[PDB]
């Protein structure tokens, strides 16, 4: 089978990730944060999903992915999908920073999908550093010209997602694209082209996220090239 490895960082919504993969007929394998290389060295892994978690990614004792195992995925060209804590784990893993959000988020939230030609859809640019304009705001970040592959076939440039986080990525990891933002989360979703790394601050596995299943289809089939 074309295995999709789902790593557990303690999420209360963890099994929903397995549900999402079941809905699109995808064989999944569940391991924990401390997964060792010998346990997955001989698996047919096409992609890796890092689940959410209630712990603080900067606090001591919190669940982390072994540097050895993370770099194994990159070297083996295995795409990574980070969710909530999983996204923040990616940032910490690749020279990014994570602080406590000035305004935390919970419940249904609209997220703006970012391209270079749709930044003026951000009508809340002064929420972040009191930026004069949207153009001025995203001059500090790198944006794609085409819609990110993860959001392929999403109708609008706005998606309704389920939020649940007190921390946020404040410094984007090395050479990442900024591909989404919300009113209370500037760096809401990231993308690295050379390593095929995708991160989302919200929970696409929760059914409150209307386009969550579409994202799981894109990552599994279009990005990881899995067979049914």
């Amino acid at each position: 089978y074309d295995k999709i490895l789902v790593l557990n960082f303690g999420s209360q919504y963890f099994h929903l990730i397995v549900k999402r993969l079941n809905n699109i007929k995808i064989f999944s394998e569940t391991k924990d944060y401390g997964v060792e290389l010998k346990d997955i060295k001989d698996m047919n892994i096409k992609g890796v999903i890092l689940s959410g978690g209630p712990y603080s990614v900067t606090e001591a004792g919190s669940p982390h992915l072994k540097k050895e195992v993370f770099e194994y995925f990159l070297e083996k060209k295995i795409p990574i999908f980070g969710i909530c804590y999983g996204m923040q784990e990616i940032a910490v893993q690749m020279n990014g920073e994570v602080k406590k959000s000035k305004t935390s988020e919970y419940g249904c939230t609209d997220v703006n999908i970012l391209r270079n030609d749709n930044i003026n859809n951000i009508t809340y640019c002064r929420n972040f550093g009191d930026s004069s304009s949207a153009m001025d705001l995203y001059s500090n970040y790198k944006l794609m010209n085409e819609t990110c592959c993860l959001f392929e076939n999403i109708k609008s440039d706005i998606t309704t997602v389920w939020m649940n986080h007190n921390d946020e990525v404040t410094k984007i990891p090395e050479n990442f694209y900024l591909v989404s933002s919300s009113e209370n989360c500037l760096i809401c979703s990231i993308y690295n082209k050379e390593y095929n790394i995708y991160g989302v601050q919200y929970h696409p596995e929760v059914y409150e996220s209307l386009d969550g299943e579409l994202m799981f289809y894109n990552f599994a089939y279009n990005i990881c090239k899995c067979k049914k």
